[PDB]
């Protein structure tokens, strides 16, 4: 099906938004992150695809899993953190929408060298 690069865009990119308390509940479902099970946590980046792809040539840092192909953004980025609530019961996945401006860390692979995993936000 979709490529790893495509999967990263589907799960983590949302350039349209620069949202509401309903954001995560709507996005987690629309992006198919609650099809099999309620994905515990997920982050959406509100920056252009170009700016995010550019992170692959920025600050090289260690990935949480120990791999060395992670990169941290030199500048902060608008992001939205989605964290599953306690009352949330599949298929009705409920999330807590939390906006913030932090540096993101993504794992990059391939040719072209592009983001394939969202590792963290600091």
């Amino acid at each position: 099906k979709e490529t790893a690069a495509a999967k990263f865009e589907r799960q983590h990119m949302d350039s349209s938004t620069s949202s509401s308390s309903n954001y995560c509940n709507q996005m987690m479902k629309s992006r198919n992150l609650t099809k099999d099970r309620c994905k515990p946590v997920n982050t959406f980046v509100h920056e252009s695809l170009a700016d995010v792809q550019a992170v692959c040539s920025q600050k090289n840092v260690a990935c949480k899993n120990g791999q060395t192909n992670c990169y941290q953004s030199y500048s902060t980025m608008s992001i939205t953190d989605c964290r599953e609530t306690g009352s949330s019961k599949y298929p009705n996945c409920a999330y807590k929408t939390t906006q913030a401006n932090k540096h993101i860390i993504v794992a990059c692979e391939g040719n072209p060298y592009v983001p394939v995993h969202f590792d963290a936000s600091v």
